[PDB]
């Protein structure tokens, strides 16, 4: 919880400022440093609130639309993965960005990747 | 629309409410796997898609812990909402597993689900 | 072996012609209905040559470079996934299609996506 | 470019001779999971990559059978070669185990592996 709240950062210098309840929800913003992208988007998502005690990270996800008041770039990113927490804490994640597609341009309307972000505070 | 109930062809169920401003609440029932009633679930939609013909973009992630079972997982779905006689949520997935550092490169699934108001 | 050699078929109506050898090894070509492709491209992979008995699917894979005398799109996909025998013969796949980029573009190199496979037949 | 041995962030050997009209052929070796030693590998890439400084596009298969083990799986890598002071070899994987039809859902993982002349 405490663990998971906070700022942190990706690497491509997005921002990504969560509160973790305590009941497994995410809430925040989320601000991308690339793409069709500008200022901050809303986020919502949820989380393991009673992880595992073997030392294994807590699991999570997160879902951002690319729409707010400056721009809309018609698609939509998740982030799944687990919150590391300790020494060197971190969320590491994998992302699928969907647009919405015609049809025919269905078979390309999703792109793959992956985030590892790391905290300030 | 989007507000309804869904299912995918492992028979799970997707219960789900768009909100005007692009909020997705509701709750998702697996089929499969380690699983077992409802979960909450959230996410987030177009909610001024093109007009284009394109399809409306939208993710949520449901945490596989309820008062039943806890996974210690999350799976999020990314895809697209596609309007017309009969609507379609076409989605890819990733299913996050949490993990020790010695596992974490086997610590996500990935796959692909399509939802339609057809039950199982 | 002799069930995975063959003429394939996806959903999308690419044409995927396939030799598997005794040692594991895939081989021929695949023609794509989409993209920026023409004509035949070289294919190789690998397959488990000695899968198991429970009545799991075959492991395969395989790798195109969408470059030919036709036109060189500076891509590359991989379709990984499973052969499952019978009168109703399959190959599910799921694929990633990664572009050369640079490093600005990285972040949005790779398609994601799936495909099913079916005989002619 | 290409053609040499390769590590990831894992400790894994990726040993490949690129061919000049596009082939990949060489041996993995994978420091976790099911394996041991090294497995047979083969793939292809772009032999006439862009010249705006954009990587160079590949892939590889490697199944899981050797003459020490069979995990009854098979992983391929898709990425770019990206030359240069810092060379190295970006790629995203998914790896597929054969399963029944009722595990079809969880059949593949997701992955990433960054390529280096580095090992740790
Ligand atoms: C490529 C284009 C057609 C998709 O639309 C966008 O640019 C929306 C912005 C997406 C930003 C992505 S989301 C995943 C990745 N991580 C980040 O921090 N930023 C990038
Ligand atoms: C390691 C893994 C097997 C453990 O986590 C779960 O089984 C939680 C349940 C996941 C169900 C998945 S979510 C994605 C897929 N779609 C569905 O409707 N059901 C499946
Ligand atoms: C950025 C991208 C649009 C450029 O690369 C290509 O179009 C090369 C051709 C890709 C064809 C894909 S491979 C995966 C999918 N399945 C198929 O049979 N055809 C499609
Ligand atoms: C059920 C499944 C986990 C069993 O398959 C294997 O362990 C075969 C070995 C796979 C090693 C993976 S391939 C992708 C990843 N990168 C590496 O260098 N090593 C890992």
């Amino acid at each position: 919880e405490a663990g998971i709240t906070g700022t942190w950062y990706n690497q491509l210098g997005s921002t990504f400022i969560v509160t973790a309840g305590a009941d497994g929800a995410l809430t925040g913003t989320y601000e991308s440093a690339v793409g069709n992208a500008e200022s901050r988007y809303v986020l919502t998502g949820r989380y393991d609130s009673a992880p595992a005690t073997d030392g294994s990270g807590t699991a999570l996800g997160w879902t951002v639309a690319w729409k707010n008041n400056y721009r809309n770039a018609h698609s939509a990113t998740t982030w799944s993965g687990q919150y590391v927490g300790g020494a060197e804490a971190r969320i590491n994640t994998q992302w699928l960005l969907t647009s919405g597609t015609t049809e025919a341009n269905a078979w390309k309307s999703t792109l793959v990747g992956h985030d590892t972000f790391t905290k300030v505070k």
